[PDB]
């Protein structure tokens, strides 16, 4: 029993972790097979980043202005090229750490663990979730850009996050592995703000039923809403509206602990109307939005 | 910036988490050079263990009782042997994985990582605390026992810490990783409970010094206290004393932001009088105690 923010063992991904050097700037890459990634900002200049042409850029560079470094040893790079916002460097050795992998583009209200890294060098591991505004709220220094964010699947590694750059509010913004950004963001030290964010829904009932099924039964009641009524309350409340496929995804927590998915929405109702009246939930005193619901599953089996 | 709970990097302790099954009973061991760790409750039959004699249990097995699967291979038992509630396992391959590892006995109010295993197979990572009654807020289930916690240094591992129970209370009580036991608990299905727990102050103000490092200022003050006269209000609200001991602790914490030690007290105080009132603190609705000083430091340099 017990409840807590974990994330997935984080040895695959620290296999792949390198150290990526251009010029006077540092940052980490991801090394699998015979290709490392790393954001293409890398080649950015402290005076041309208010707006980099990054073909332009790039073209200057030659193999021998990047600096590979895995571990100790030096990778030679034999050949260079840019996808989007991700640069991706050729080395003459193949990764032998190589996991199983797959790049996955996420939906808001996804889940994933961060190896945040320092220099190639792996430096922690923490759960996030993709917010509905596109950015995560992470803990990142400088030095931190080029780590990755990944779930796992039975030793098949997807990786889905890679780090970018901080925004005024502290939160964070980054690609896909293809260099696609979430979110409307674009890699130039501009004015670019978060936008207004809301609370994941379908999360929050997920996290009620870890509590239920953990012994937290206070916030419990025997009332029922429907969809539409609940959707009218989560719109006020500032909550993504819920959708019969969220309904759907919360049938297995719906059973295992014998109540419905709108039972359950009447409680969350009452929450947001009454607050917590000095009571917790599974050691928190707010709601919690960064559970999905198979996060749930797999830590209450 | 930011602040999120954060554990170490997993992958050095991922490559010694092997399987033990002995009989009926199936749990984790911890497989550094050609010794495996496990808890000796392994030896136990459902219905000799209300009051195991672990002397005769163990004298009544042979080295083809254990079975060791370190992923698919199995590995066979060359000797066994017991030190406190800990079983040793002598195995014919030296682990080649084996990182450079301590064995420490930590103190109460210090954080660890745990690695939750189940089969052998590491499953997630989590962040956690000795509480000061010798337990820790887990999140395991059935076959979790011999997960290990540990701190990493430096690629020094050092483990403190192997799972063997489950409280009535759902909080979680093992051993370091010499088979003692944190807390008076013993290796016997019993009443055994845990005791009343108090709030580790210098977490709390560790914590407080990370707000202040990534913004949060609303609960500061310009009022001073002293130690005295803050421990009478640490003690009417459950907080451990503070001794001059933690004060030094906090030095770095307390220079980087300028606010000093007595100063802060003065906010944790206030805080505790008057609550929150509808504010959050690092996203927390509450006073969070699982960051020691380490802890904040090495998330905000
Ligand atoms: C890369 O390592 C670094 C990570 C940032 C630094 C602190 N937290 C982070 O997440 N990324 C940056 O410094 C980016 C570089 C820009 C280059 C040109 C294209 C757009 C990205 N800049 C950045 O994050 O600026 C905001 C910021 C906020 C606080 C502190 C710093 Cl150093 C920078
Ligand atoms: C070992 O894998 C297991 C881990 C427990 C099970 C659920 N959470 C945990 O932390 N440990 C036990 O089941 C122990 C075994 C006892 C054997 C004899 C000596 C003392 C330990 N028992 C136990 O935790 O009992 C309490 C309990 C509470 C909830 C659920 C279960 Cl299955 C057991
Ligand atoms: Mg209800
Ligand atoms: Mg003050």
């Amino acid at each position: 029993s017990g409840f807590r923010k974990m994330a997935f063992p984080s040895g695959k991904v620290e296999g792949c972790m390198v150290q990526v050097t251009c010029g006077t700037t540092t940052l980490n890459g991801l090394w699998l097979d015979d290709v490392v990634y790393c954001p293409r900002h890398v080649i950015c200049t402290s005076e041309d980043m208010l707006n980099p042409n990054y073909e332009d850029l790039l073209i200057r560079k030659s193999n021998h202005n990047f600096l590979v470094q895995a571990g100790n040893v030096q990778l030679r790079v034999i050949g260079h090229s840019m996808q989007n916002c991700v640069l991706k460097l050729k080395v003459d050795t193949a990764n032998p750490k190589t996991p199983k992998y797959k790049f996955v583009r996420i939906q808001p209200g996804q889940t994933f663990s961060v190896l945040a890294c320092y220099n190639g060098s792996p430096s922690g591991v923490y759960q996030c979730a993709m917010r509905p505004n596109f950015t995560i709220k992470g803990s990142f220094l400088n030095g931190s850009c080029g780590s990755v964010g990944f779930n796992i699947d039975y030793d098949c590694v997807s990786f889905c996050y890679m780090h970018h750059m901080e925004l005024p509010t502290g939160v964070h913004a980054g690609t896909d592995l293809e260099g696609n950004f979430y979110g409307p963001f674009v890699d130039r030290q501009t004015a670019q703000a978060a936008g207004t964010d809301t609370t994941i829904t379908v999360n929050v009932l997920a996290w009620l039923y870890a509590a239920v099924i953990n012994g937290d039964r206070w916030f419990l009641n025997r009332f029922t809403t429907t969809l539409n009524d609940f959707n009218l309350v989560a719109m006020k409340y500032n909550y993504e509206p819920l959708t019969q496929d969220h309904v759907d995804i919360l049938g297995p927590l719906s059973a295992q602990t014998g109540i419905a998915v709108l039972d359950m929405c009447a409680s969350l109702k009452e929450l947001l109307q009454n607050g917590m009246n000095g009571r917790t939930i599974l050691g928190s005193a707010l709601l919690e939005d960064e559970f999905t619901p198979f996060d749930v599953v797999r830590q209450c089996s």
